[PDB]
């Protein structure tokens, strides 16, 4: 019934976080939501600033490492960065897998960490349409 979806990152720590908290609020009915990293990271403080700004809570949030068992459920996989794209596992013939690009904002201003939320946002409400 519910699909599942994704996000990975190399260490689980802004990007993958901030889609997953978009993910569970716009795609949440029909979607399953996750996020992984090649490494594990941990959360940056402000991934969870950046989406607590738009009223989404995300401070129950782990860096969690990629579980082989939710790619091989996953219906797709969403890698937001080029390390973590190349190093992903090769993903089972059914299970589909797409690039979405997104600048760092780690070690910048947080006018970047607002701005790339806000471009995650609108990633996943291109994706809600199709
Ligand atoms: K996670």
């Amino acid at each position: 019934d519910k699909k599942t979806i994704y996000f990975i990152s190399t260490g689980n720590s802004a990007r993958s976080q901030m889609a997953e908290g978009w993910g569970k609020e716009i795609l949440g009915e029909g979607w399953n939501v996750y996020s992984a990293g090649i490494e594990t990271h941990g959360v940056n403080p402000k991934a969870i600033e950046a989406m607590k700004e738009v009223d989404i809570d995300i401070s129950n949030h782990t860096s969690d490492l990629i579980d082989n068992d939710i790619l091989k459920q996953s219906d797709l996989v969403v890698t937001l960065c080029s390390d973590a794209d190349n190093n992903c596992p090769i993903l089972p013939p059914n299970v589909k897998k797409e690039h979405w690009g997104f600048d760092d904002p780690a070690g910048k201003e947080w006018s970047e960490f607002q701005r790339v939320r806000d471009e995650i946002k609108l990633a996943i409400e291109k994706f809600k349409l199709r």
